């Protein structure tokens, strides 16, 4: 703090693939570390960016969510934690899936 800086940079904001009415990927990277490594990733999901929680921990970088509902707003954000201190979250990505008006192949 006082003298040298600690910690990664800013994360960039995964990617949201609505797999399905129920269903959503998602996939994180790695920021421009050279110093401290990342130790492990926890990516956050809820129904709206007001509630948000622990959904996915670990040094993974692609995880799939499921169990959704269509026509429903939804949010993700991902951080890196480092062994000197976690660093902040990034973006908020703001994803809707789609109506399920009818069938549905799967």
């Amino acid at each position: 703090g006082s003298s040298g800086s600690s910690g990664p940079d800013q994360c960039k904001p995964p990617q949201v693939t609505c797999r399905s009415a129920t269903c959503a990927q998602v996939n994180w990277e790695v920021p421009l570390s050279n110093g401290t490594d990342v130790t492990e990733y926890r990516l956050e999901w809820g129904g709206v960016e007001g509630s948000m929680q622990i959904c996915y921990c670990g040094p993974g970088l692609s995880y799939e969510i499921k169990g959704l509902s269509p026509a429903t707003t939804y949010y993700c954000r991902v951080q890196a934690l480092s062994v000197v201190g976690a660093g902040p979250f990034s973006e908020v990505v703001a994803c809707v899936t789609p109506p399920s008006s009818g069938p549905s192949s799967g």
